[PDB]
């Protein structure tokens, strides 16, 4: 199950950012220096408690949940939904909902690396992680 996505991943590789920011209202000085930031991630787990931390030089996040139990979250843009997060396929899904609107934040591992789709509206983001 979840124990392959553990550890401490650095961003290698990103694809369609800035549209994705765009489609969610971001504003362009906050995309300009998203653009250029190369995250950390750190997945960790105690029990079924998950731990997903995201840190930068410009924003850092931190969510802990339950699979399968929903929970609120305040993302780095700032919006507040109500988020789930599964596994599906192999796969870490990460369904954020607010006003009506969705996004997924899928997460799977391919060739040892952590590949990260991002979807709101027709806009599709891949981002890609290695492991540290
Ligand atoms: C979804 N992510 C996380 C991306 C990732 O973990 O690589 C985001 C990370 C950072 C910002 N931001 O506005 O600074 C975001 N705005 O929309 N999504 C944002």
């Amino acid at each position: 199950m979840v124990d392959a996505f553990l550890g401490t991943w650095k961003l290698v590789d990103s694809k369609n950012f800035d549209d994705y920011m765009k489609s969610l209202g971001v504003g362009f000085a906050t995309r300009q220096v998203a653009s250029m930031t190369k995250p950390t991630t750190i997945i960790e787990k105690n029990g079924d408690i998950l731990t997903l931390k995201t840190h930068s030089t410009f924003k850092n996040t931190e969510i802990s949940f339950k699979l399968g139990v929903e929970f609120d979250e305040t993302t780095a843009d700032d919006r507040k939904v109500k988020s789930i997060v599964t596994l599906d396929g192999g796969k870490l899904v990460h369904l954020q909902k607010w006003d009506g609107q969705e996004t997924t934040l899928v997460r799977e591992l391919i060739d040892g690396k952590l590949i990260l789709t991002l979807t709101h509206g027709t806009a599709v983001c891949t981002r890609t992680y290695e492991k540290e």
